[PDB]
């Protein structure tokens, strides 16, 4: 009996078709539905890491800027969970996954995944977690905007990639089916989100008790 | 003989003449000393540390606070520890312990001593810790500007000298001698400055193996 919304997460590395994915899910499972992206630049916390970003002069030590990102889940996880239990479903792009993969890739000394986790300890899991994967690079023909961000380096963006991997690999070997890894290697737009509703159309009829939750 | 300066660190709940104290121990080692105090507020995460603490209507979840505080470290610990080389003694007022203290006082679900920790984990461990323990917490909430402050009140205030007596006495127990108690009840600037001295020289004359560091 009784039930909750769905938590459908999109992750994968930079230029991957992930924004774009996830509002075709959202208008598709609207009305009763929310979409979510992080990093969630609107909130003052947000803001600090929108600047990092987009402006690569801006400073930061590693700890500080990944502790930030941390947060920025933390001042909205209460309404997600709120919005679960009114029902409505939701569609995040980004998540803990990213927030361990990023930090860990660059390697700086003591920020290894377990470290890199911890912050993010006692979030909800969710539902479903989506990993569009790809062997393409970087790839130009996929930027999200302008100049391009701090991280879009071939040479970084390789790095995270490895990272994504051993960390879902771990967690997957782990126990965890609740993690798809989906390639979108020269898929189009369509063709990527007939993938995804194949995997999420399922997920959405499943039952769920209101009252139950996974956290990290 | 020669050799990198000391990290001094005094902790306490509020109002228990850490500044004070921190200023006349730093002024006593000068030149060769540098004061740093914790929050450091002239950051931008600074800044919000800031208004959360001084206003009411800064809303921010206890986990989005807390990893706020460790972040403020983090943006200044190469600074401390470059200073530290050069054979700088750094008087600190307030660190980790009172991370993960006062956060953990607060009884949130999940967020515990272990869980308030791991952020700043990694982070240099000073050399010698100083806590200025009260038993008056009842006369502390008397000084003026009292309350006009977040975690300003009787009741908390209990709570946290609850949960740094736990966290101190695990530290402690657990086998750091690097940390003092000092009764500082009913005493006033003078003798406790006696007080502190005679824990305090000790250590700046010695020159523990190879002058290492330690972390958290
Ligand atoms: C949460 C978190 C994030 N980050 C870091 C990771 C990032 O480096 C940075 C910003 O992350 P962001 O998600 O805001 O980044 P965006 O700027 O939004 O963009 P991405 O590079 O991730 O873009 P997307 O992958 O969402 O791509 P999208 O916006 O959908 O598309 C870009 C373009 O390509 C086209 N496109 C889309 N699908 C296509 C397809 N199938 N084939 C060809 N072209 C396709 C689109 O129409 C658009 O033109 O945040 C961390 O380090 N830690 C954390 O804790
Ligand atoms: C590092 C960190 C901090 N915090 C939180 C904990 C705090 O609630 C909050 C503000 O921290 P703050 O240190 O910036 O706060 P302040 O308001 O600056 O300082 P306190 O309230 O702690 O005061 P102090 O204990 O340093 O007191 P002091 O300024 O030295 O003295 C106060 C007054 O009493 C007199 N006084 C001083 N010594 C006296 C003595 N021996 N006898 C009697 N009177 C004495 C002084 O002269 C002054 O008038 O930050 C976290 O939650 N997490 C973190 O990671």
């Amino acid at each position: 009996m009784m039930g909750r919304g769905k938590l459908i997460l999109i992750e994968g590395l930079d230029r991957t078709g992930k924004t774009t994915q996830c509002n075709i899910l959202y208008k598709k499972l609207q009305p009763n539905c929310k979409l979510l992206k992080f990093p969630e630049r609107s909130t003052r916390i947000g803001g600090l890491i929108n600047e990092y970003l987009t402006d690569d002069s801006f400073q930061l030590s590693d700890q500080a800027i990944h502790l930030l990102f941390s947060a920025n889940r933390w001042e909205i996880v209460d309404k997600i969970k709120k919005d679960l239990l009114e029902g409505k479903n939701i569609v995040m792009d980004r998540y803990v996954y990213s927030g361990v993969a990023y930090s860990a890739a660059k390697g700086t000394n003591g920020m290894d995944l377990d470290w890199c986790l911890q912050p993010d300890v006692g979030l909800l899991k969710p539902d479903l977690t989506l990993f569009l994967s790809t062997q393409d690079v970087d790839n130009n023909a996929e930027k999200s905007g302008f100049g391009d961000e701090r991280y879009e380096t071939v040479k970084f963006q390789e790095k995270v990639k490895q990272t994504f991997m051993k960390l879902l690999d771990k967690e997957i070997r782990k126990g965890d089916e609740s993690i798809t890894i989906v390639d979108v290697t020269n898929k189009g737009i369509q063709e990527v989100e007939a993938l995804i509703w194949q995997i999420v159309e399922p997920v959405l009829s499943t039952h769920i008790d209101h009252d139950k939750f996974s956290f990290f």
